[PDB]
């Protein structure tokens, strides 16, 4: 392959995938997160992995661009997630009930759609600054929940679907930012249909333990749900 750098949050990092590097520290840098897999079935991909749990456009922009530069190739990335603060958001909305969840929902919504598009300017500014010659992948977030149906969860039906539309905003925002530095974007609801919570085959962890996994993509997520979105974009 080559030079590949692998930014951004949890999503990326592999929070939930296990199989983490012990160097990453609490980066959790999963194997089999989709970045591993991507680096580990693509021969001679000189793999830079800097993506990290917890991380917000800040923390890329402080701890993660450091082997960006001309020599870069391919760069991927999930960010604005922790911006919007959706970490905090699930565990409101699984703590404190439905009135509470809706309530931190609409901020964390009210921060995707008018603060988080200019933070992932200053990332996507940097990237194209560093990496002119890079292909850059922007990844979405998926969808949390599959609506409609009976579902084993503490979160009502209102709550799922505040959730996913939070989700629908971030990646309706990603989107147009990443097209907007001439970046590709990776839905990765294309492969996360059928998969969601409540979806009966889920590809996310649900409110789980350890703590930090929950509503991060499985083992399974990571490799039929992220990676082939990444693969599409080659």
């Amino acid at each position: 392959a080559t030079d590949y750098v692998a930014l951004g949050d949890s999503y990326s990092s592999g929070v939930g995938a296990g199989s983490y590097d012990s160097s990453s520290g609490s980066c959790k840098r999963s194997t089999k997160s989709y970045p591993a897999l991507w680096a580990a079935s693509h021969t001679g991909t000189r793999f830079n992995f800097t993506a990290c749990s917890g991380a917000r456009t800040g923390d890329v922009l402080a701890k993660q661009l450091t082997p960006v530069n001309s020599g870069t190739d391919l760069v991927s990335i999930t960010i604005g997630g922790n911006d919007a603060g959706f970490a905090d958001t699930m565990t409101t909305c699984n703590l404190q009930g439905e009135s509470a969840c809706l309530a931190r929902i609409a901020k964390a919504r009210a921060y995707i759609q008018q603060t988080l598009p200019a933070q992932l300017d200053q990332v996507y500014d940097a990237i194209d600054s560093r990496a002119p010659a890079a292909q850059v992948v922007v990844l979405g977030y998926p969808r949390f929940y599959k609506l409609g149906g009976s579902c084993a969860v503490g979160l009502s039906e209102k709550s799922r679907a505040a959730i996913n539309a939070a989700a629908d905003d971030i990646n309706a925002v990603t989107a147009k930012r990443a097209a907007d530095h001439g970046f590709a974007f990776g839905d990765v609801n294309t492969t996360f249909a059928g998969h969601e919570l409540c979806s009966g085959a889920p590809w996310l962890h649900s409110v789980t333990l350890p703590v930090e996994n929950s509503y991060h993509p499985t083992a399974n997520g990571q490799s039929k749900g992220y990676l082939p979105v990444l693969n599409s974009a080659t």
